[PDB]
């Protein structure tokens, strides 16, 4: 089991590449990250093969159904094992709730449950069309406490925000950062961050063995 | 292909149990909805395996997730060659066109294109904590338009408000009824496109004849 903060992304669009860049990584070094992309094309089994290898895995498919359906999504995920799952705050406390506690049985092998709060692609425009009017961070911070209060592990978070969010949220609840958009990976550590998703920089680097050694010997 | 609007929603936690269902219906009957549950289960070889059998499939996934990403599963989506995907407008104006411009290359045989306004389970109290103040119909009405404008086919709306979408919407843009009371010949009669129908067919006492029953009423 790493203890390395770092995920990386595999947003790969072909299962050969992907596992071309997994074998040259170690699981000693890093998690993954499964998106909606590879678990379209492949499924549940391409987390098994990543599971077979060694690694951890943050299943990141950011459900957002209705309470029930929600609650199936997550104890599904919790049956293929996988590390961490999320879903949208969006979708309101009682399917947050319900999340929760689909997850309360599977005790010590239950993943860690995180919720998205404001995707990073919306800006205030993209809200007002949706009725929202606080602004972007205004809103995450909303839907952040809205989380907290259903019982869930943490959020996603921009390190920007990280410091906030310790101090009105806790340290014992979870950050993880998204990989899109300044803080190094070790700036954003010391900002509280628990997890941080790294994309392109590893998994599009000429040496990305070199590179991910290189961002894990600064955390 | 099939004449029926009927959609049966295949909400099994079990793939035998699930295919031993579909064995016993029809294409020419109905076409069939594939949700979150047993796609987390199965992953796409599920939906293979209903195509091999003749069926039409709604991937309903609900994909909220930033622009490219989305774009990519319903392009996934349209590479597995379902018959419809939906989406969350709550994703936003870029969100949909993304995914509306992912599936032009796919032209014809693009599934359609449907989104999610507000989930049948909210309620205003629900929105509420969401920093949203309108009833779920206004609501939904607002990213139903919203829907529209992004240019996407339709979306999911429950019969009570069907009447009202078709006037301020247009006949052309698809009306899905989730199926979480209008009968089904009065949801077509006030105008929708397509019913998802689950366990008043598939835990009913013989699935083959209530899917009969309410074929005949339509």
């Amino acid at each position: 089991i790493t203890s390395s903060p770092v995920v990386v992304a595999l947003d790969y669009d072909n299962r050969d590449k992907a596992l071309a860049f997994v074998e040259r990584i170690d699981p000693r070094d890093c998690r993954l990250k499964v998106g909606k992309e590879m678990f379209t094309l492949l499924g549940p089994q391409f987390v098994r093969d990543l599971h077979q290898r060694g690694f951890e895995v943050f299943l990141d498919l950011k459900f957002h159904d209705i309470p029930n359906t929600t609650a199936r999504a997550v104890a599904a995920a919790a049956e293929l094992g996988v590390w961490m799952v999320n879903v949208h705050a969006s979708g309101g406390a009682r399917m947050m709730t319900a999340a929760r506690e689909a997850l309360l049985p599977f005790g010590k092998e239950a993943p860690l449950l995180i919720a998205v709060t404001v995707l990073t692609s919306m800006e205030a425009s993209d809200l007002q069309d949706l009725g929202i009017m606080l602004s972007p961070a205004d809103h995450a911070a909303k839907l952040a406490a809205l989380t907290k209060r259903c019982g869930l592990d943490g959020v996603v978070c921009s390190a920007q925000e990280a410091v906030r969010f310790k101090q009105e949220l806790g340290q014992e609840f979870k950050l993880v950062t998204p990989g899109i958009r300044i803080m190094t990976p070790e700036q954003a550590q010391q900002a509280g961050v628990d997890y941080m998703v790294i994309g392109r920089p590893v998994t599009q680097s000429a040496d990305p063995v070199a590179t991910l050694a290189s961002i894990n010997a600064s955390l």
